[PDB]
């Protein structure tokens, strides 16, 4: 299948070179997989989700996304127009308030929830979790991310946006999960992207068009936007039977575009998420 005039990021992940505008993907499109977006919520009623999205848990007064951030990330995972895995099932877990912040204790609770909840869902091709959030180092937070991964969920997390070594941020610094850096449409490391030996992979993160609240769309930038590209890719590959939750991050790294990125400091991987599609 081919989506013409696609968002640049979707084009980038199905191409060996920058500057193309068609997203090439197998028609299976993540069907039978499930992705938990742990964030500000998801506006499930947005037409772009086609009824494939639902809120399953909130830690605040309502389950609505009053912010936009969660809806944007979810769109990049699995909306029709803006998503990597266009037929996946999306589940929303609201651990961030409508200002986009949340206590570590709540974020941990949301991760433990997913490890359990997945056992009540029909996700025959596997389960992914996308975490476009983080803060200062906490061994508790890292440990929660490690538990979620260990339970058989592919965990993808943002490297963070401090233009610094991700070793000082959580859950970015947990080695066992898939830590995602950001690139721009010219194959530069995004100027804000964290780096360091703990990064596993890069994805598109500068000027990413996706869904927003009020049934709208907008472009924003962040390692928050790169993470769902990788989460979406994992769900897509699991559906095709190429990898499993336990080994998806390693498979994505092994099959990536290598050496394409500029402004990567010594000690940081030069690996860009790639779907290897051949028609
Ligand atoms: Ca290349
Ligand atoms: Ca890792």
């Amino acid at each position: 299948a081919a989506q013409t005039n696609a968002p640049w990021g979707l084009a980038r992940i199905s191409s060996t070179s920058p500057g193309t505008s068609t997203y090439y993907y197998d028609e299976s499109a993540g069907q039978g997989s499930c992705v938990y977006v742990i964030d500000t919520g998801i506006e499930a009623s947005h037409p772009e989700f086609e009824g494939r999205a639902q809120m399953v848990k909130t830690y605040y007064y309502s389950s609505r996304d009053g912010n936009g951030h969660g809806t944007h990330c979810a769109g990049t995972v699995g909306s029709r127009t803006y998503g990597v895995a266009k037929k996946t099932q999306l589940f929303g877990v609201k651990v961030l308030d409508d200002n986009g912040s949340g206590q570590y204790s709540t974020i941990i609770a949301g991760m433990d929830f997913v490890a359990s909840d997945k056992n009540n869902r029909n996700c025959p091709k596997g389960v992914v979790a996308s975490l476009s959030l983080g803060g200062g180092y906490s061994s508790s937070v890292n440990s929660a991310a490690a538990r979620l991964q260990s339970s058989g969920v592919m965990v993808a997390v943002a490297a963070g946006n401090n233009n610094a070594d991700a070793r000082n941020y959580s859950p970015a610094s947990e080695p066992s999960v898939c830590t995602v850096g950001a690139s721009d449409r010219y194959d530069r490391r995004s100027s804000f992207s964290n780096y360091g030996s703990v990064l596993d992979i890069f994805g598109p993160g500068t000027d990413i068009l996706s869904t927003w609240i009020g049934g709208s769309t907008r472009s924003i930038s962040g390692t928050s936007m790169a993470t769902p590209h990788v989460a979406g890719l994992a769900a897509y590959l699991m559906t095709l039977g190429k990898t499993t939750a336990a080994s998806a991050c390693r498979y994505i790294a092994d099959t990536a575009n290598k050496g394409d990125l500029s402004n990567i400091p010594f000690g940081t991987v030069n690996l860009l998420a790639y779907n290897n599609y051949q028609a």
